[PDB]
C-alpha cells in the first residue's frame, strides 16, 4: 500500500461535511475517492490520530496514533 | 506548516542519489524543492522515522517518530 491508497481508503469514508469542515473541496475529494498533498492535510485535520498510518502504513496507539480497522477493531474490546 | 511544507524542508535536504535509491524521479524533485503524494512516499522510504512529522507537524520518540530538528538536536545529547 502507499500513502496515496491509505488517504483513498479513508476519503471514500468522508462525505462533505467533515471535508467542508477541515477545509477541503468536495468537488475534488470526490473524483478522487489521484490523490493530493491537500487532501493529505485535510485528512490529517479530520483523523488526527490517522497521520502516522497515512504516511506509513505503521500504527502507534502507544501515543494515539491509530487505524481506521484498528479503531473498529478496538470498539468492543 | 502542512504536508507540503515539511515534506519541501525534507526534499531540499535530499539529493539525486537517496530519491533514486528509494524510488523518485529527481528531475520532479529537483522543481519541487507543487508536492505529490509520490513525494511523501519517497520521504517516507528514505526517512521511516519521519512519516508522523511529515503528515501532522508531531513527533513521538517513543515509538522511533522524529524530526530532522529532533535528530540534530540529539545529535550530541
Amino acid at each position: 500500500s502507499t500513502p496515496a491508497d491509505r488517504a483513498r481508503l479513508l476519503i471514500k469514508k468522508i462525505g462533505p461535511k467533515k471535508v467542508s469542515l477541515h477545509g477541503g473541496d468536495y468537488e475534488r475529494w470526490k473524483s478522487v475517492s489521484r490523490v493530493s498533498t491537500e487532501e493529505i492535510d485535510v485528512l490529517v485535520k479530520i483523523f488526527p490520530n490517522y497521520a502516522l498510518w497515512i504516511a506509513s502504513g505503521s500504527i502507534a496507539p502507544e501515543v494515539g496514533q491509530t487505524s481506521p480497522d484498528y479503531d473498529e477493531a478496538n470498539l468492543n474490546l
